[PDB]
């Protein structure tokens, strides 16, 4: 009957917030964010400076989800380590900065200077892994190597536990392969799982045409296309990193499609696509609607059911 | 108007064929197939000897695609090399038969006996690439060096144009890669992109539990979850591979998901989750469907439109 959690040294009124890079960008996004029911937010991913991002049209809907290659369009890390260090009012909800540089050296950079304002104010870290292609290297998380490098540097520069947020994978034993890196890194006490699949394709059909123009209409794809993708990396993770908390996104419409990411291991729960087209309004739907799946089963705490999908035999 | 094809030295009425695996693995299913208004039929994928596959339930579909870990299934290499070689009425339709050991020798070991058949009668060699090789490996086509090795081998052991069935891609790092190895070979004539979309995992809200029994309930994913990714992997084949045909395959259900892929650049276009939740009828009303699209929009003939997505400035 209320759905308030503790999770990294802090306390949430529900385990819902944005996903990265969705409602997130500007100062009246955050603000806007911060005023509404969800229990968290995270800023969106940023560069050491200021990005435009790629030509529009970079986003669509349609009723099963969205594709996007926005090209990490941001206000830059100054002006979000500015929102954290003396924007943001802390005693409404707890704050998480995503950072996304484009080599490792951009993101030890940025840590070096986040991890003073995370002591003393509390803001999180959420170190995102992927980034624009460059030809004939894979997105760092399909690169175990970097992957590791990127961990083993900024773990050393930031000194402090941060959470990584990853892309999908397909294949168990890459599972396995990226649980092992993660877990090599004790400060990376949360894994976000999932960003967007990646470069799908939406054409249409009336007019011939893809329909975002970077990238020859290629672009990530989020909401309901991806949820059992995101239950598979939410569970994938939880089952492979007991010692880390899995929060969850991807294809959450619905506080049923909440329901699912908790089964299957997610502590926070994060919203993209549905956000983006319902809106902030979103959240004390997703909140009434998962408390009431919850009071029809009989729970009265998340934590009875995280983690505990059945299997078969 | 016609939705006639010749390609790969054979006439096809109409661009239609089931996906490996849906409504093929015994003479009773070839037969249906065989007698449906489809352009043609593949094949089970199989393996030298006959496969009791996983235990049930191991296929679930739901409104938005399917998941399944079948575990592959079928009555074994000489069965379906007789059918090829005696059964199958070739004046009906084209026949491929799809191959998927578990090892490059066990592959090898098919295509060598495969070869005098596909001589003789015409049957065309599907090689499916989205299988196990090591357990802790990924599958064969997530692992470039072994693709190469699987391609080499079975290019010298068989001799004759073949295709290969590709999981999809989801990096462009890996559409480059795997193009490029792809094009080494230059009896590989044809690419079907894509197989299901690897290790989802769908939870039921109400009994809390996985839907089918295998890997914990991790499965491959088709249907309406995996067009625009279907979409995508066949454009950036139809782009990379300049001399090789590619067939579409995922998240058909319409002639209008038809003209998409075909708009992508597909030849052959090929029906999974949908054939096995509506049953052989669905090829006469995809044909309908996509006659009307083409009258509507004035092309008289596939190759009008084929690959001639556009993009945006
Ligand atoms: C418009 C847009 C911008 C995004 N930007 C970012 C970002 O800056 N950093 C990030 O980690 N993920 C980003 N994402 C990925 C989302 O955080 C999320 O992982 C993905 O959309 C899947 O969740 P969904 O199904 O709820 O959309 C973005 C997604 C969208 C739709
Ligand atoms: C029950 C089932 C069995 C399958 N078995 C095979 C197989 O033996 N060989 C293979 O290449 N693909 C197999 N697949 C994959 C399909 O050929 C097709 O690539 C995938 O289902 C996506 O197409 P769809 O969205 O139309 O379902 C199978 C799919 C299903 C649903
Ligand atoms: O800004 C984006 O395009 C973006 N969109 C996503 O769905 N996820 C992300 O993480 C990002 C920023 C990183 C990125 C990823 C792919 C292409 C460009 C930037
Ligand atoms: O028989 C299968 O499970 C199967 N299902 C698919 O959707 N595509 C396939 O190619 C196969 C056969 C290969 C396979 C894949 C994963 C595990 C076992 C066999």
């Amino acid at each position: 009957m209320c759905l308030k959690l503790n999770l990294l040294d802090h306390v949430f009124a529900n385990p819902f917030m944005n996903a990265a890079g969705v409602l997130c960008s500007t100062e009246e996004d955050l603000r806007c964010m911060t005023a509404s029911s969800s229990g968290a937010l995270v800023s969106k991913s940023c560069t050491s400076a200021p990005r435009d991002g790629n030509p529009e049209p970079r986003y669509m809907a349609f009723p099963l989800g969205s594709i996007n290659s926005m090209g990490l369009p941001n206000l830059g890390f100054d002006f979000y380590l500015k929102y954290a260090s003396d924007l943001h009012d802390y005693s409404k909800k707890p704050l998480f900065l995503s950072i996304s540089g484009l080599s490792v050296e951009e993101n030890v950079a940025m840590v070096r200077r986040l991890a003073p304002v995370a002591q003393e104010k509390g803001v999180l870290l959420e170190l995102n892994l992927s980034c624009p292609n460059v030809p004939g290297k894979p997105q760092v998380a399909y690169d175990f190597e970097a992957m590791r490098t990127y961990l083993q540097q900024v773990s050393l520069a930031y000194g402090l536990p941060f959470g990584v947020k990853m892309p999908p994978y397909f294949d168990i034993a890459h599972f396995d392969t990226a649980a092992a890196v993660l877990n090599e890194f004790p400060l990376v006490k949360f894994v976000t799982c999932v960003n967007s699949v990646g470069n799908g394709l939406v054409i249409d059909a009336e007019s011939e045409s893809v329909v975002i123009k970077p990238k020859q209409g290629f672009g990530g794809l989020g909401g309901k296309y991806i949820l059992p993708t995101a239950l598979a990396n939410v569970n994938a993770f939880y089952r492979r990193c007991p010692d880390k908390l899995v929060f969850g996104c991807g294809g959450v419409y619905s506080g049923e499609d909440a329901f699912l990411h908790i089964l299957a291991g997610a502590s926070m729960v994060q919203v993209g696509t549905a956000l983006q087209e319902e809106g902030p309004g979103i959240f004390t739907r997703l909140e009434d609607e998962l408390l009431e799946i919850m009071a029809r089963k009989g729970y009265r705490t998340l934590e009875e059911f995280r983690g505990r999908v059945k299997t078969i035999e």
